[PDB]
């Protein structure tokens, strides 16, 4: 182009809104219809909503029936307009029912069925005057036809009615008199030859493969220290906001754990539809995040805010609503920030560059509840804290006996584990933490450990196992852990099992001592 002017194409955003509206409708018809109206994709009149449902493009027909059956004044009007879009003139009652029953699936509730079939019968009689002496006659015969369809075509009904049985069953239905024999015979024969074809409701799959996502879409984002704008594909899921360079990427460019953040609308002189992620309680403090460098190594973010531009005000509103709903809120996060800041030493920079001290990159992994975060902050803050499950990661640098340990504590919940591999690059020591009282999950821990250490990026890492929770009754001892984690086989790697109690601190310094002694 020569000018990198950021322009998105209307086709992208409009098709996305169309797809969004349909998705919403299929979950909740009232909410989908409201979304489409707000997004100027549907007009608000009963007639306009009726045309939308009648076309029913990509709409669940059971959901259409649910909505049309409702007692609401608006819904009643939609229903009448819906039946008016059906042309029943010059069709017999079976043929008219075939048509109508293609357009929606009958709801289960008797009062809803009645409203819809009354509306149908009224429409049929207006289209075909003189055929039936009343709407009631038409309505009742419609159900005689439906019952016939069941009797003839459902194998659970043993005795199949003949034409003559169907004719005589309907004696007197025409306001006391009989309908024409040949009319009833024609209806019978039509149903006998072809059952009602019913649109059975389907299910569709998802486009991408990542974690089940709350929202995804393209946004422009401003850099941290270097204030440059980049187009990124964002995925919001499981209390984390991820971003990628391309939809085809299979690893994130950035990860933002949504811990005690807030959202504000901002005005920007050059980009439209902007909002910011920020921490209201710690103004000016760096937001926890990580991003990938050219060589694949994950590093900490430098943002005090995340300014983001959406391609439309509608998508801005969607993203703000979604992100707000996905924020993990908890005093724990404020507790960590406050305690860290108190013992924050500015001098550490001027001393770290002077001692020019080398250090050690650590990846700390293990099943959820193993004790990882407790260990991290026991080391970082010199105290045992009451933790909550980690949705993304925690990262802290700890100085211990002349070595600076950069420790990445990654969440161990099921859903997060496929992401562990992301953090491998650059790892010099693995800390694998195990709950020694959890015999139900020790084999699972073994499986995870070996997947990690067999990875091409983890071949050189020394391995420290924290055999944690030694304070608990009947907790597995280090020798049992050695066996149960299958470490005895592995004779070509440098590993050690350190007994620990993270809550008292027992064994933690001993583990860090081992790391320093064995790192080459
Ligand atoms: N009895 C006992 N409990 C511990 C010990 N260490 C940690 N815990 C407790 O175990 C629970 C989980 O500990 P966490 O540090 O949050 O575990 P985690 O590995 O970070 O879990 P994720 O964040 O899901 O990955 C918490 O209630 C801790 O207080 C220990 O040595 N003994
Ligand atoms: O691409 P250039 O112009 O060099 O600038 C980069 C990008 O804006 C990065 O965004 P992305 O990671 O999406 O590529 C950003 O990382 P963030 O992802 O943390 O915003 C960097 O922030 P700093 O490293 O803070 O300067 C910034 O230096
Ligand atoms: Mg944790």
């Amino acid at each position: 182009m020569g000018h990198h002017h950021h322009h998105h194409g209307s086709t992208t955003q409009r098709n996305k809104q169309i797809a969004m509206g349909r998705k919403k409708f299929n979950m909740d018809p009232k909410k989908g219809i409201q979304f489409l109206i707000e997004n100027d994709l549907l007009q608000s009149s009963p007639e306009d909503v009726a045309q939308f449902l009648y076309k029913g493009e990509g709409l669940n027909k059971t959901v259409i029936g649910d909505y049309l059956g409702e007692r609401d004044d608006f819904n009643i009007k939609v229903l009448q307009a819906f039946v008016e879009l059906h042309e029943f003139a010059d069709l017999n009652l079976v043929q008219a029912l075939r048509q109508f029953l293609w357009s929606f699936r009958l709801p289960g509730e008797a009062q809803k069925i009645d409203r819809m079939m009354e509306a149908f019968a009224s429409r049929y009689c207006l289209c075909n005057p003189g055929v039936f002496q009343s709407t009631d006659t038409c309505y009742v015969l419609s159900f005689a036809i439906i019952m016939l369809n069941t009797s003839l075509h459902n194998h659970n009904v043993r005795d199949k009615p003949t034409a003559e049985r169907f004719i005589t069953m309907n004696r007197g239905i025409n306001e006391g008199g009989d309908l024409p024999e040949e009319l009833l015979r024609n209806l019978y024969e039509s149903i006998k030859n072809e059952p009602f074809k019913i649109p059975e409701d389907d299910g569709n799959d998802l486009t991408h493969t990542f974690f089940n996502p709350d929202r995804e879409g393209w946004l422009l984002k401003l850099g941290g220290r270097v204030k440059t704008w980049k187009r990124r594909w964002f995925i919001l899921t499981d209390n984390c906001l991820y971003y990628f360079e391309y939809t085809t990427d299979k690893e994130p460019r950035g990860i933002i754990p949504l811990e005690n953040l807030s959202i504000r609308e901002v005005e920007d002189p050059r980009k439209p539809n902007c909002f910011e992620l920020y921490n209201p309680s710690h103004k000016g403090q760096v937001i926890k995040a990580c991003k990938t460098e050219a060589d694949g190594r994950v590093v900490e973010g430098n943002h005090v805010v995340y300014r983001i531009s959406a391609p439309s005000p509608e998508e801005k509103e969607e993203w703000m609503k979604s992100i707000k709903a996905s924020i993990s809120r908890d005093p724990f996060y404020d507790m960590l920030a406050t305690r860290k800041r108190r013992i924050a030493n500015k001098k550490g920079k001027v001393l770290s560059k002077i001692f020019g001290n080398k250090e050690m990159r650590i990846l700390m992994l293990g099943l959820d509840a193993a004790g990882k975060t407790t260990i991290l902050y026991k080391l970082k803050l010199g105290q045992s804290v009451t933790t909550i499950p980690t949705v993304g990661f925690n990262v802290e640098t700890v100085t211990y006996k002349n070595v600076k340990f950069n420790v990445w504590d990654v969440g161990g919940l099921d859903k997060i584990r496929p992401l562990w591999r992301h953090y491998y690059t650059g790892t010099q020591g693995l800390i694998f933490v195990v709950d020694c009282a959890d015999r139900d999950r020790i084999d699972e821990a073994r499986q995870e450990l070996h997947r990690i250490i067999n990875d091409r990026e983890m071949r050189d890492a020394i391995i420290l196992i924290f055999a944690n929770k030694q304070d608990l009754p009947d907790a597995m001892k280090p020798h049992e852990i050695q066996e149960k984690l299958g470490l005895t086989r592995i004779r070509d790697r440098n590993w050690y099992v350190q007994p620990s109690c993270a809550t008292s601190g027992d064994g933690l310094y001993e583990g860090l001592t081992w790391l320093t002694s064995n790192y080459k």
